[PDB]
Protein backbone atom coordinates (compact mmCIF):
# COMPACT_ATOMS: atom_id res chain seq x y z
CA UNK A 1 0.00 0.00 0.00
CA UNK A 2 3.25 2.29 -0.51
CA UNK A 3 3.08 5.20 -2.56
CA UNK A 4 5.13 4.53 -6.12
CA UNK A 5 8.51 6.66 -6.18
CA UNK A 6 7.47 9.93 -7.51
CA UNK A 7 9.12 11.39 -10.54
CA UNK A 8 10.23 15.15 -9.78
CA UNK A 9 9.52 17.95 -12.56
CA UNK A 10 12.10 18.26 -14.83
CA UNK A 11 12.84 22.19 -14.39
CA UNK A 12 12.73 21.49 -10.34
CA UNK A 13 16.03 18.96 -10.81
CA UNK A 14 17.75 21.22 -13.32
CA UNK A 15 17.88 23.91 -11.08
CA UNK A 16 18.47 22.64 -8.21
CA UNK A 17 21.36 20.43 -10.20
CA UNK A 18 22.74 23.90 -11.43
CA UNK A 19 22.99 25.27 -7.92
CA UNK A 20 24.42 22.06 -6.51
CA UNK A 21 27.44 22.36 -8.62
CA UNK A 22 28.05 26.19 -8.83
CA UNK A 23 30.13 26.92 -5.83
CA UNK A 24 32.34 23.46 -7.02
CA UNK A 25 33.23 24.53 -10.58
CA UNK A 26 34.93 27.45 -12.13
CA UNK A 27 33.10 30.61 -13.14
CA UNK A 28 33.44 29.68 -16.90
CA UNK A 29 33.01 25.75 -16.87
CA UNK A 30 29.39 26.70 -15.07
CA UNK A 31 28.75 29.64 -17.50
CA UNK A 32 28.93 26.18 -19.96
CA UNK A 33 27.38 23.97 -18.03
CA UNK A 34 23.89 26.77 -17.57
CA UNK A 35 24.33 27.05 -21.21
CA UNK A 36 23.98 23.00 -21.80
CA UNK A 37 21.31 22.85 -19.30
CA UNK A 38 19.45 25.18 -20.67
CA UNK A 39 19.52 23.33 -24.11
CA UNK A 40 18.74 19.90 -22.69
CA UNK A 41 15.87 21.66 -20.39
CA UNK A 42 14.27 24.02 -22.97
CA UNK A 43 10.67 23.35 -24.43
CA UNK A 44 10.34 20.34 -26.92
CA UNK A 45 13.50 19.78 -26.38
CA UNK A 46 15.13 16.33 -25.09
CA UNK A 47 15.04 17.03 -21.03
CA UNK A 48 11.26 16.71 -22.07
CA UNK A 49 10.91 13.81 -24.29
CA UNK A 50 13.49 11.91 -21.68
CA UNK A 51 10.81 13.12 -19.36
CA UNK A 52 7.62 11.72 -21.01
CA UNK A 53 9.38 8.45 -21.24
CA UNK A 54 10.01 8.42 -17.51
CA UNK A 55 6.41 8.91 -16.62
CA UNK A 56 5.80 6.31 -19.16
CA UNK A 57 8.28 4.35 -16.98
CA UNK A 58 6.65 5.13 -13.49
CA UNK A 59 2.99 3.56 -14.61
CA UNK A 60 4.36 0.35 -15.81
CA UNK A 61 7.15 -0.43 -13.13
CA UNK A 62 6.82 -0.35 -9.31
CA UNK A 63 10.05 1.85 -8.87
CA UNK A 64 11.20 3.31 -11.82
CA UNK A 65 15.03 4.12 -10.78
CA UNK A 66 15.68 -0.26 -9.47
CA UNK A 67 17.13 -1.49 -12.45
CA UNK A 68 19.05 1.46 -13.56
CA UNK A 69 20.03 2.23 -9.60
CA UNK A 70 21.24 -1.18 -9.08
CA UNK A 71 23.40 -1.45 -11.87
CA UNK A 72 25.26 1.73 -11.60
CA UNK A 73 25.68 1.68 -8.17
CA UNK A 74 27.18 -1.72 -7.79
CA UNK A 75 26.72 -4.31 -10.80
CA UNK A 76 28.58 -2.25 -13.09
CA UNK A 77 31.60 -2.14 -10.56
CA UNK A 78 34.58 -3.53 -11.13
CA UNK A 79 36.65 -2.87 -8.62
CA UNK A 80 37.16 -5.93 -5.95
CA UNK A 81 34.62 -5.92 -3.21
CA UNK A 82 36.45 -5.94 -0.40
CA UNK A 83 37.12 -2.90 1.66
CA UNK A 84 35.77 -0.73 -2.04
CA UNK A 85 32.47 -2.40 -1.47
CA UNK A 86 31.57 -4.83 1.32
CA UNK A 87 30.51 -3.44 4.63
CA UNK A 88 31.67 -4.72 7.77
CA UNK A 89 29.92 -4.59 11.21
CA UNK A 90 31.45 -5.37 14.19
CA UNK A 91 29.54 -6.68 17.57
CA UNK A 92 30.65 -6.75 20.54
CA UNK A 93 33.88 -7.82 21.92
CA UNK A 94 33.58 -11.78 23.03
CA UNK A 95 35.45 -13.68 25.18
CA UNK A 96 36.02 -17.60 24.52
CA UNK A 97 38.52 -19.31 26.78
CA UNK A 98 38.22 -22.75 25.09
CA UNK A 99 37.35 -23.81 21.46
CA UNK A 100 33.22 -25.04 22.43
CA UNK A 101 32.80 -21.56 23.90
CA UNK A 102 33.71 -19.89 20.41
CA UNK A 103 31.40 -23.05 18.84
CA UNK A 104 28.76 -22.27 21.32
CA UNK A 105 28.71 -19.07 20.07
CA UNK A 106 28.30 -20.24 16.26
CA UNK A 107 26.03 -22.65 16.77
CA UNK A 108 23.44 -19.91 19.05
CA UNK A 109 24.29 -17.36 16.60
CA UNK A 110 22.89 -20.00 13.54
CA UNK A 111 19.95 -20.96 14.88
CA UNK A 112 19.23 -17.25 15.74
CA UNK A 113 19.46 -16.57 12.11
CA UNK A 114 17.14 -20.17 11.26
CA UNK A 115 14.39 -18.69 13.53
CA UNK A 116 15.07 -14.86 12.34
CA UNK A 117 14.52 -16.65 8.31
CA UNK A 118 10.92 -18.26 9.58
CA UNK A 119 10.20 -15.30 10.59
CA UNK A 120 10.46 -13.84 7.16
CA UNK A 121 8.69 -16.68 5.48
CA UNK A 122 5.95 -15.99 7.87
CA UNK A 123 5.16 -12.76 5.81
CA UNK A 124 3.62 -11.72 9.31
CA UNK A 125 6.57 -9.22 10.44
CA UNK A 126 5.15 -6.02 11.22
CA UNK A 127 5.72 -2.97 8.93
CA UNK A 128 8.69 -1.15 10.16
CA UNK A 129 7.63 3.07 10.73
CA UNK A 130 10.01 5.34 10.27
CA UNK A 131 12.42 7.23 12.96
CA UNK A 132 13.85 10.76 13.09
CA UNK A 133 13.11 12.86 10.30
CA UNK A 134 9.25 12.84 9.43
CA UNK A 135 9.09 9.92 11.79
CA UNK A 136 5.98 7.48 11.88
CA UNK A 137 5.28 6.71 8.09
CA UNK A 138 5.42 3.35 7.00
CA UNK A 139 8.25 1.84 5.51
CA UNK A 140 9.07 -1.09 2.41
CA UNK A 141 10.06 -4.46 3.71
CA UNK A 142 11.51 -5.80 1.02
CA UNK A 143 15.29 -5.60 2.04
CA UNK A 144 14.66 -7.73 4.46
CA UNK A 145 13.70 -10.53 1.99
CA UNK A 146 17.64 -9.98 0.20
CA UNK A 147 19.10 -11.04 2.90
CA UNK A 148 19.50 -14.34 2.92
CA UNK A 149 18.03 -15.17 -0.46
CA UNK A 150 20.73 -13.41 -3.00
CA UNK A 151 24.00 -13.83 -4.49
CA UNK A 152 26.15 -11.66 -6.62
CA UNK A 153 27.59 -13.47 -9.67
CA UNK A 154 30.93 -11.79 -11.21
CA UNK A 155 30.36 -10.86 -14.99
CA UNK A 156 32.50 -9.82 -17.36
CA UNK A 157 31.61 -6.16 -17.49
CA UNK A 158 28.35 -6.51 -15.46
CA UNK A 159 27.40 -8.48 -12.48
CA UNK A 160 24.44 -10.18 -12.11
CA UNK A 161 21.89 -10.16 -8.81
CA UNK A 162 20.27 -14.28 -8.33
CA UNK A 163 16.44 -27.96 -1.96
CA UNK A 164 17.04 -28.72 2.06
CA UNK A 165 18.28 -25.80 3.51
CA UNK A 166 21.87 -25.27 4.61
CA UNK A 167 24.58 -22.68 5.52
CA UNK A 168 28.66 -22.95 4.85
CA UNK A 169 30.68 -22.91 7.23
CA UNK A 170 34.51 -21.50 6.49
CA UNK A 171 37.60 -22.96 8.91
CA UNK A 172 40.83 -22.99 7.43
CA UNK A 173 39.88 -21.45 3.92
CA UNK A 174 37.83 -24.76 3.66
CA UNK A 175 34.37 -24.60 3.13
CA UNK A 176 31.85 -26.95 4.91
CA UNK A 177 28.22 -28.00 4.29
CA UNK A 178 25.98 -27.80 6.80
CA UNK A 179 22.52 -28.71 6.48
CA UNK A 180 20.26 -27.20 9.24
CA UNK A 181 16.46 -27.57 8.14
CA UNK A 182 16.24 -31.12 7.13
CA UNK A 183 12.20 -31.10 5.64
CA UNK A 184 10.95 -27.71 8.13
CA UNK A 185 12.79 -29.75 10.71
CA UNK A 186 15.61 -27.38 12.40
CA UNK A 187 18.40 -28.95 14.02
CA UNK A 188 18.76 -27.49 17.54
CA UNK A 189 21.90 -25.71 18.90
CA UNK A 190 22.77 -28.56 20.52
CA UNK A 191 22.82 -30.36 16.89
CA UNK A 192 24.78 -27.27 15.35
CA UNK A 193 27.40 -27.24 18.07
CA UNK A 194 27.87 -30.77 17.55
CA UNK A 195 28.34 -30.31 13.44
CA UNK A 196 30.57 -27.29 14.32
CA UNK A 197 33.03 -29.49 16.69
CA UNK A 198 33.35 -32.00 13.70
CA UNK A 199 34.31 -29.33 10.98
CA UNK A 200 37.04 -27.57 13.26
CA UNK A 201 38.16 -31.13 13.71
CA UNK A 202 38.51 -32.05 9.59
CA UNK A 203 39.73 -28.71 8.78
CA UNK A 204 42.54 -29.09 11.39
CA UNK A 205 43.96 -31.68 8.78
CA UNK A 206 46.21 -30.88 6.77
CA UNK A 207 46.70 -33.50 4.73
CA UNK A 208 42.76 -32.86 3.48
CA UNK A 209 43.31 -28.85 3.26
CA UNK A 210 42.00 -27.71 0.04
CA UNK A 211 43.51 -24.80 -2.04
CA UNK A 212 41.71 -21.28 -0.80
CA UNK A 213 39.10 -20.77 -3.44
CA UNK A 214 37.36 -18.10 -1.74
CA UNK A 215 40.77 -16.05 -2.51
CA UNK A 216 39.10 -15.43 -5.74
CA UNK A 217 36.35 -13.88 -4.91
CA UNK A 218 38.53 -11.11 -3.36
CA UNK A 219 39.39 -10.17 -6.71
CA UNK A 220 38.33 -7.75 -9.19
CA UNK A 221 35.11 -8.49 -10.68
CA UNK A 222 36.03 -9.10 -13.96
CA UNK A 223 39.06 -11.16 -12.92
CA UNK A 224 37.06 -13.38 -10.87
CA UNK A 225 34.70 -13.86 -13.76
CA UNK A 226 36.90 -15.26 -15.81
CA UNK A 227 38.51 -17.46 -13.26
CA UNK A 228 34.87 -18.41 -12.63
CA UNK A 229 34.13 -19.68 -16.17
CA UNK A 230 37.47 -21.50 -15.68
CA UNK A 231 36.41 -23.45 -12.38
CA UNK A 232 32.38 -24.25 -14.13
CA UNK A 233 34.48 -26.26 -17.04
CA UNK A 234 34.58 -29.44 -14.54
CA UNK A 235 31.96 -31.02 -12.70
CA UNK A 236 32.43 -31.11 -9.07
CA UNK A 237 34.21 -27.50 -9.33
CA UNK A 238 30.29 -26.88 -10.55
CA UNK A 239 28.55 -28.61 -7.99
CA UNK A 240 30.75 -27.26 -5.19
CA UNK A 241 30.05 -23.30 -6.63
CA UNK A 242 26.22 -24.36 -6.75
CA UNK A 243 26.26 -25.41 -2.46
CA UNK A 244 27.94 -21.56 -2.40
CA UNK A 245 25.07 -20.25 -4.38
CA UNK A 246 22.37 -21.56 -2.43
CA UNK A 247 23.51 -21.38 0.76
CA UNK A 248 21.57 -19.19 3.45
CA UNK A 249 24.68 -17.39 4.66
CA UNK A 250 28.31 -17.92 5.64
CA UNK A 251 29.82 -18.73 9.16
CA UNK A 252 33.60 -17.83 9.10
CA UNK A 253 35.60 -19.54 11.88
CA UNK A 254 37.94 -17.28 11.84
CA UNK A 255 42.13 -18.02 13.53
CA UNK A 256 43.23 -15.18 16.16
CA UNK A 257 44.67 -12.36 14.92
CA UNK A 258 48.30 -11.12 16.35
CA UNK A 259 47.55 -7.85 17.14
CA UNK A 260 45.93 -6.04 20.19
CA UNK A 261 41.73 -6.44 19.74
CA UNK A 262 40.89 -2.18 19.13
CA UNK A 263 38.02 -1.72 18.12
CA UNK A 264 40.21 -0.54 15.00
CA UNK A 265 41.99 -3.65 14.38
CA UNK A 266 38.50 -5.97 15.05
CA UNK A 267 37.10 -3.86 11.59
CA UNK A 268 40.48 -5.06 9.79
CA UNK A 269 39.52 -8.21 10.48
CA UNK A 270 36.29 -8.30 9.23
CA UNK A 271 36.67 -5.75 6.14
CA UNK A 272 39.50 -7.97 4.99
CA UNK A 273 40.24 -10.87 7.02
CA UNK A 274 44.32 -9.21 7.14
CA UNK A 275 44.67 -10.52 3.85
CA UNK A 276 45.99 -14.32 2.57
CA UNK A 277 48.18 -15.25 5.42
CA UNK A 278 45.76 -14.52 7.77
CA UNK A 279 41.90 -14.47 7.36
CA UNK A 280 41.41 -12.84 3.72
CA UNK A 281 40.73 -16.46 1.95
CA UNK A 282 38.17 -17.93 4.80
CA UNK A 283 35.80 -15.59 3.18
CA UNK A 284 33.11 -15.81 -0.30
CA UNK A 285 32.53 -12.21 -1.07
CA UNK A 286 30.11 -12.90 -3.36
CA UNK A 287 27.47 -13.94 -0.85
CA UNK A 288 25.42 -11.50 1.35
CA UNK A 289 25.81 -12.26 4.58
CA UNK A 290 29.21 -13.42 6.05
CA UNK A 291 29.22 -13.70 9.94
CA UNK A 292 32.60 -14.25 11.56
CA UNK A 293 33.19 -15.75 14.81
CA UNK A 294 36.71 -15.47 15.38
CA UNK A 295 38.55 -17.73 17.60
CA UNK A 296 39.55 -14.80 20.08
CA UNK A 297 36.76 -13.50 20.16
CA UNK A 298 36.21 -11.12 16.95
CA UNK A 299 33.00 -11.29 15.28
CA UNK A 300 30.74 -9.42 13.16
CA UNK A 301 29.26 -9.70 9.81
CA UNK A 302 30.78 -9.01 6.23
CA UNK A 303 27.90 -7.83 3.29
CA UNK A 304 27.55 -8.00 -0.25
CA UNK A 305 24.89 -5.53 0.43
CA UNK A 306 23.92 -5.17 -3.69
CA UNK A 307 20.54 -6.34 -2.20
CA UNK A 308 19.93 -4.06 1.27
CA UNK A 309 21.45 -1.35 2.71
CA UNK A 310 22.63 -0.77 6.23
CA UNK A 311 19.25 -0.20 8.42
CA UNK A 312 17.82 -3.22 7.33
CA UNK A 313 20.54 -5.11 8.18
CA UNK A 314 21.40 -3.52 11.65
CA UNK A 315 17.38 -4.13 12.60
CA UNK A 316 18.15 -8.08 11.78
CA UNK A 317 22.01 -7.99 13.30
CA UNK A 318 20.42 -6.37 16.63
CA UNK A 319 17.23 -8.99 16.22
CA UNK A 320 19.74 -12.07 16.31
CA UNK A 321 22.04 -10.59 19.23
CA UNK A 322 19.25 -9.98 21.55
CA UNK A 323 17.39 -13.10 20.68
CA UNK A 324 20.24 -15.12 20.83
CA UNK A 325 20.07 -18.19 23.64
CA UNK A 326 22.98 -18.23 26.15
CA UNK A 327 23.85 -36.75 12.53
CA UNK A 328 25.74 -37.33 9.20
CA UNK A 329 29.13 -35.56 8.80
CA UNK A 330 29.42 -31.74 7.15
CA UNK A 331 30.44 -32.48 3.35
CA UNK A 332 34.02 -30.69 2.62
CA UNK A 333 33.62 -29.19 -0.45
CA UNK A 334 35.88 -29.91 -3.11
CA UNK A 335 37.50 -28.30 -5.64
CA UNK A 336 39.67 -28.92 -9.02
CA UNK A 337 42.66 -26.63 -9.86
CA UNK A 338 44.23 -26.51 -13.25
CA UNK A 339 47.89 -24.85 -13.37
CA UNK A 340 45.87 -22.04 -14.74
CA UNK A 341 43.30 -21.70 -11.47
CA UNK A 342 46.93 -22.10 -9.55
CA UNK A 343 47.81 -18.44 -11.78
CA UNK A 344 44.85 -17.14 -10.93
CA UNK A 345 45.43 -17.78 -6.61
CA UNK A 346 48.42 -16.30 -7.26
CA UNK A 347 47.34 -13.19 -8.52
CA UNK A 348 44.26 -12.61 -6.15
CA UNK A 349 47.28 -13.00 -3.13
CA UNK A 350 48.46 -10.37 -4.49
CA UNK A 351 45.83 -7.90 -5.63
CA UNK A 352 44.85 -8.50 -2.31
CA UNK A 353 47.70 -7.49 -0.36
CA UNK A 354 47.72 -4.41 -1.73
CA UNK A 355 44.13 -3.62 -0.71
CA UNK A 356 45.23 -5.20 2.93
CA UNK A 357 47.99 -2.71 2.81
CA UNK A 358 46.75 0.35 0.93
CA UNK A 359 43.59 0.35 3.74
CA UNK A 360 43.81 3.57 6.10
CA UNK A 361 41.16 3.01 9.02
CA UNK A 362 40.03 4.23 12.32
CA UNK A 363 37.35 4.30 14.68
CA UNK A 364 37.10 7.45 16.35
CA UNK A 365 35.13 8.01 19.60
CA UNK A 366 34.11 11.33 19.94
CA UNK A 367 32.79 11.65 23.46
CA UNK A 368 32.29 15.70 24.64
CA UNK A 369 28.64 15.18 23.35
CA UNK A 370 25.95 13.16 21.47
CA UNK A 371 22.38 14.12 20.14
CA UNK A 372 21.09 15.25 23.56
CA UNK A 373 23.59 18.46 23.07
CA UNK A 374 22.52 19.05 19.84
CA UNK A 375 18.67 18.46 20.10
CA UNK A 376 18.80 21.28 22.76
CA UNK A 377 20.47 23.90 19.78
CA UNK A 378 17.21 22.93 18.31
CA UNK A 379 19.32 21.44 15.71
CA UNK A 380 18.93 17.94 13.81
CA UNK A 381 21.84 15.18 14.58
CA UNK A 382 22.54 14.16 11.29
CA UNK A 383 22.30 17.56 9.93
CA UNK A 384 24.53 18.92 12.25
CA UNK A 385 27.12 16.29 11.96
CA UNK A 386 26.84 16.24 8.07
CA UNK A 387 28.14 20.18 8.91
CA UNK A 388 30.80 18.86 11.17
CA UNK A 389 31.87 17.21 8.17
CA UNK A 390 32.03 19.91 5.80
CA UNK A 391 34.24 21.36 8.30
CA UNK A 392 36.31 18.82 8.58
CA UNK A 393 37.30 18.53 5.19
CA UNK A 394 37.73 22.21 4.33
CA UNK A 395 40.17 22.72 7.55
CA UNK A 396 42.09 20.00 6.20
CA UNK A 397 42.23 19.93 2.61
CA UNK A 398 41.39 23.95 1.83
CA UNK A 399 38.38 23.26 -0.46
CA UNK A 400 34.71 21.46 -0.54
CA UNK A 401 33.76 18.26 -2.70
CA UNK A 402 30.88 16.48 -4.33
CA UNK A 403 29.38 14.95 -0.80
CA UNK A 404 27.28 11.66 -0.95
CA UNK A 405 25.16 11.07 1.73
CA UNK A 406 22.67 7.93 2.59
CA UNK A 407 18.92 8.61 2.40
CA UNK A 408 16.32 5.86 2.42
CA UNK A 409 13.71 6.51 -0.46
CA UNK A 410 11.87 3.06 2.29
CA UNK A 411 8.63 5.03 2.13
CA UNK A 412 8.35 4.64 -1.50
CA UNK A 413 8.02 0.90 -2.85
CA UNK A 414 11.04 -1.37 -3.49
CA UNK A 415 12.84 2.01 -2.51
CA UNK A 416 16.58 2.09 -1.45
CA UNK A 417 18.40 5.22 -1.38
CA UNK A 418 18.79 8.62 -3.17
CA UNK A 419 22.05 11.44 -1.93
CA UNK A 420 21.39 13.96 0.25
CA UNK A 421 24.15 16.43 -1.40
CA UNK A 422 25.44 17.58 1.62
CA UNK A 423 28.62 20.51 0.42
CA UNK A 424 26.20 23.10 -0.23
CA UNK A 425 26.24 26.56 -0.93
CA UNK A 426 25.70 27.42 2.84
CA UNK A 427 28.11 24.89 3.66
CA UNK A 428 30.37 26.92 2.02
CA UNK A 429 30.12 30.23 3.41
CA UNK A 430 29.95 28.78 6.87
CA UNK A 431 33.44 26.65 6.78
CA UNK A 432 35.00 29.72 4.74
CA UNK A 433 34.21 31.75 7.23
CA UNK A 434 35.27 29.40 10.41
CA UNK A 435 38.59 28.75 8.94
CA UNK A 436 39.40 32.39 6.89
CA UNK A 437 40.88 34.20 10.14
CA UNK A 438 42.31 36.79 7.79
CA UNK A 439 38.12 37.77 7.50
CA UNK A 440 38.15 37.68 11.09
CA UNK A 441 34.06 36.67 11.11
CA UNK A 442 32.47 37.56 14.59
CA UNK A 443 31.44 34.50 16.15
CA UNK A 444 28.18 36.10 16.26
CA UNK A 445 27.86 35.92 12.52
CA UNK A 446 29.51 32.38 12.36
CA UNK A 447 26.98 31.33 14.62
CA UNK A 448 24.18 33.11 11.78
CA UNK A 449 26.22 31.33 9.02
CA UNK A 450 26.21 27.93 10.93
CA UNK A 451 22.45 27.90 11.67
CA UNK A 452 21.53 28.84 7.90
CA UNK A 453 24.04 25.85 6.97
CA UNK A 454 21.91 23.64 9.36
CA UNK A 455 18.70 24.43 7.90
CA UNK A 456 19.72 23.69 4.56
CA UNK A 457 21.29 20.42 5.12
CA UNK A 458 18.11 19.96 7.02
CA UNK A 459 16.12 20.69 3.72
CA UNK A 460 18.08 18.85 1.29
CA UNK A 461 17.48 15.91 3.51
CA UNK A 462 13.49 16.82 3.47
CA UNK A 463 13.51 16.43 -0.23
CA UNK A 464 15.94 13.58 -0.74
CA UNK A 465 13.45 11.23 1.48
CA UNK A 466 10.40 12.02 -0.17
CA UNK A 467 12.03 11.60 -3.36
CA UNK A 468 12.44 15.19 -4.94
CA UNK A 469 16.10 14.92 -4.83
CA UNK A 470 18.09 14.74 -8.21
CA UNK A 471 20.28 12.13 -8.28
CA UNK A 472 18.09 9.53 -9.24
CA UNK A 473 16.32 11.36 -11.94
CA UNK A 474 19.40 12.07 -13.28
CA UNK A 475 20.37 8.94 -13.78
CA UNK A 476 16.94 7.39 -15.12
CA UNK A 477 17.24 10.35 -17.41
CA UNK A 478 21.09 9.18 -18.42
CA UNK A 479 19.87 5.46 -19.13
CA UNK A 480 16.88 6.70 -21.09
CA UNK A 481 18.99 8.40 -23.23
CA UNK A 482 21.26 5.59 -23.59
CA UNK A 483 18.72 3.64 -24.73
CA UNK A 484 17.68 5.25 -27.86
CA UNK A 485 21.36 6.61 -28.74
CA UNK A 486 24.66 5.04 -27.39
CA UNK A 487 26.41 8.74 -27.61
CA UNK A 488 24.72 10.38 -24.16
CA UNK A 489 23.44 13.88 -24.52
CA UNK A 490 25.72 16.67 -23.65
CA UNK A 491 24.55 17.66 -20.38
CA UNK A 492 25.81 14.12 -19.23
CA UNK A 493 28.85 14.12 -20.76
CA UNK A 494 30.36 17.50 -19.52
CA UNK A 495 32.36 17.71 -16.98
CA UNK A 496 30.27 19.53 -14.71
CA UNK A 497 28.17 16.14 -14.22
CA UNK A 498 31.05 13.87 -13.99
CA UNK A 499 32.79 15.88 -11.56
CA UNK A 500 29.49 15.50 -9.52
CA UNK A 501 29.99 12.42 -9.06
CA UNK A 502 33.29 11.85 -8.00
CA UNK A 503 31.81 11.30 -4.20
CA UNK A 504 35.51 12.28 -2.30
CA UNK A 505 33.62 12.57 0.94
CA UNK A 506 30.97 9.43 1.21
CA UNK A 507 29.29 9.39 4.13
CA UNK A 508 26.34 7.16 5.89
CA UNK A 509 24.30 7.42 9.14
CA UNK A 510 23.69 3.96 11.03
CA UNK A 511 22.53 4.29 14.41
CA UNK A 512 22.89 1.53 16.87
CA UNK A 513 21.49 0.27 19.67
CA UNK A 514 24.18 -1.44 20.94
CA UNK A 515 27.91 -2.07 21.17
CA UNK A 516 28.37 -2.70 17.16
CA UNK A 517 29.36 -0.50 15.15
CA UNK A 518 29.72 -0.31 10.72
CA UNK A 519 32.38 0.97 8.25
CA UNK A 520 33.20 0.58 4.63
CA UNK A 521 35.74 2.18 2.22
CA UNK A 522 35.85 4.95 0.25
CA UNK A 523 34.91 5.35 -3.34
CA UNK A 524 37.54 7.14 -5.18
CA UNK A 525 41.39 6.70 -4.85
CA UNK A 526 41.28 10.40 -3.28
CA UNK A 527 38.57 10.55 -0.83
CA UNK A 528 37.04 9.23 2.46
CA UNK A 529 34.47 7.10 3.91
CA UNK A 530 32.79 8.11 6.85
CA UNK A 531 30.39 6.38 8.86
CA UNK A 532 28.68 7.57 11.82
CA UNK A 533 26.59 6.30 15.14
CA UNK A 534 25.12 9.02 16.81
CA UNK A 535 23.90 8.43 20.66
CA UNK A 536 22.47 10.62 23.42
CA UNK A 537 26.14 11.63 24.72
CA UNK A 538 28.58 9.93 22.56
CA UNK A 539 29.43 9.89 18.41
CA UNK A 540 31.32 7.57 17.18
CA UNK A 541 32.80 7.63 13.70
CA UNK A 542 34.38 5.09 11.27
CA UNK A 543 37.05 6.89 8.87
CA UNK A 544 38.52 5.42 5.98
CA UNK A 545 41.05 6.74 3.25
CA UNK A 546 43.71 4.84 1.12
CA UNK A 547 47.33 5.47 2.12
CA UNK A 548 48.24 5.71 -1.63
CA UNK A 549 46.69 9.32 -1.63
CA UNK A 550 49.22 11.13 0.06
CA UNK A 551 46.52 13.95 0.68
CA UNK A 552 44.16 11.99 2.61
CA UNK A 553 44.37 10.53 6.16
CA UNK A 554 42.24 9.43 8.72
CA UNK A 555 43.76 10.14 11.83
CA UNK A 556 44.24 13.84 10.55
CA UNK A 557 40.58 13.41 9.59
CA UNK A 558 39.39 12.37 12.38
CA UNK A 559 40.99 15.53 14.21
CA UNK A 560 39.52 17.66 11.85
CA UNK A 561 36.29 16.48 12.85
CA UNK A 562 37.12 16.75 16.88
CA UNK A 563 38.03 19.75 16.14
CA UNK A 564 35.04 20.67 14.32
CA UNK A 565 32.43 19.51 16.69
CA UNK A 566 33.91 21.89 18.80
CA UNK A 567 34.17 24.49 16.85
CA UNK A 568 30.22 24.05 16.58
CA UNK A 569 29.90 23.49 19.99
CA UNK A 570 31.75 26.70 20.91
CA UNK A 571 29.65 28.46 18.49
CA UNK A 572 26.43 26.77 20.07
CA UNK A 573 27.15 28.34 23.22
CA UNK A 574 27.33 31.64 22.43
CA UNK A 575 23.85 32.33 22.53
C1 LIG B 1 28.22 5.05 -1.46
N1 LIG B 1 27.89 4.00 -0.41
C2 LIG B 1 26.69 3.47 -0.42
C3 LIG B 1 26.33 2.52 0.51
C4 LIG B 1 27.24 2.13 1.47
C5 LIG B 1 26.82 1.05 2.52
C6 LIG B 1 25.78 1.53 3.62
S1 LIG B 1 24.04 1.52 3.02
C7 LIG B 1 23.27 3.03 3.68
C8 LIG B 1 22.93 2.76 5.18
N2 LIG B 1 22.51 4.02 5.82
C9 LIG B 1 21.14 4.54 5.54
O1 LIG B 1 20.37 3.91 4.80
C10 LIG B 1 20.66 5.85 6.18
C11 LIG B 1 19.12 6.04 6.29
N3 LIG B 1 18.83 7.17 7.22
C12 LIG B 1 17.94 8.25 6.78
O2 LIG B 1 17.44 8.24 5.68
C13 LIG B 1 17.66 9.42 7.75
O3 LIG B 1 16.35 9.85 7.51
C14 LIG B 1 18.65 10.64 7.52
C15 LIG B 1 20.12 10.13 7.64
C16 LIG B 1 18.40 11.23 6.10
C17 LIG B 1 18.41 11.76 8.62
O4 LIG B 1 18.72 11.18 9.83
P1 LIG B 1 17.50 11.12 10.97
O5 LIG B 1 17.96 10.40 12.21
O6 LIG B 1 16.28 10.50 10.40
O7 LIG B 1 17.12 12.66 11.32
P2 LIG B 1 17.61 13.41 12.65
O8 LIG B 1 19.11 13.18 12.85
O9 LIG B 1 17.31 14.87 12.42
O10 LIG B 1 16.70 12.82 13.98
C18 LIG B 1 17.36 12.24 15.11
C19 LIG B 1 16.64 12.72 16.40
O11 LIG B 1 16.65 14.26 16.43
C20 LIG B 1 15.17 14.67 16.35
N4 LIG B 1 15.24 15.99 15.66
C21 LIG B 1 15.29 16.21 14.35
N5 LIG B 1 15.35 17.52 14.12
C22 LIG B 1 15.33 18.16 15.32
C23 LIG B 1 15.37 19.50 15.75
N6 LIG B 1 15.44 20.59 14.75
N7 LIG B 1 15.34 19.78 17.05
C24 LIG B 1 15.27 18.81 17.95
N8 LIG B 1 15.24 17.54 17.59
C25 LIG B 1 15.26 17.19 16.30
C26 LIG B 1 14.54 13.59 15.82
O12 LIG B 1 13.21 13.57 16.25
C27 LIG B 1 15.35 12.37 16.40
O13 LIG B 1 14.87 12.18 17.74
P3 LIG B 1 15.16 10.77 18.54
O14 LIG B 1 14.73 9.61 17.67
O15 LIG B 1 16.67 10.66 18.86
O16 LIG B 1 14.33 10.78 19.85
C28 LIG B 1 26.07 0.62 4.85
C29 LIG B 1 26.77 1.15 5.92
C30 LIG B 1 27.06 0.34 7.05
C31 LIG B 1 26.66 -0.99 7.07
C32 LIG B 1 25.97 -1.55 5.96
C33 LIG B 1 25.59 -2.88 6.02
C34 LIG B 1 24.91 -3.46 4.96
C35 LIG B 1 24.60 -2.70 3.84
C36 LIG B 1 24.98 -1.38 3.78
C37 LIG B 1 25.68 -0.78 4.86
C38 LIG B 1 28.49 2.70 1.46
C39 LIG B 1 28.79 3.66 0.47
NA1 LIG C 1 21.15 8.27 -5.83
NA1 LIG D 1 46.00 8.84 2.53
Amino acid sequence: GLPKLPVPPLQQTLATYLQCMRHLVSEEQFRKSQAIVQQFGAPGGLGETLQQKLLERQEKTANWVSEYWLNDMYLNNRLALPVNSSPAVIFARQHFPGTDDQLRFAASLISGVLSYKALLDSHSIPTDCAKGQLSGQPLCMKQYYGLFSSYRLPGHTQDTLVEPEHVIVACCNQFFVLDVVINFRRLSEGDLFTQLRKIVKMASNAAARLPPIGLLTSDGRSEWAEARTVLVKDSTNRDSLDMIERCICLVCLDAPGGVELSDTHRALQLLHGGGYSKNGANRWYDKSLQFVVGRDGTCGVVCEHSPFDGIVLVQCTEHLLKHMTQLPAPRRLRWKCSPEIQGHLASSAEKLQRIVKNLDFIVYKFDNYGKTFIKKQKCSPDAFIQVALQLAFYRLHRRLVPTYESASIRRFQEGRVDNIRSATPEALAFVRAVTDHKAAVPASEKLLLLKDAIRAQTAYTVMAITGMAIDNHLLALRELARAMCAALPEMFMDETYLMSNRFVLSTSQVPTTTEMFCCYGPVVPNGYGACYNPQPETILFCISSFHSCAATSSSKFAKAVEESLIDMRDLCSLL
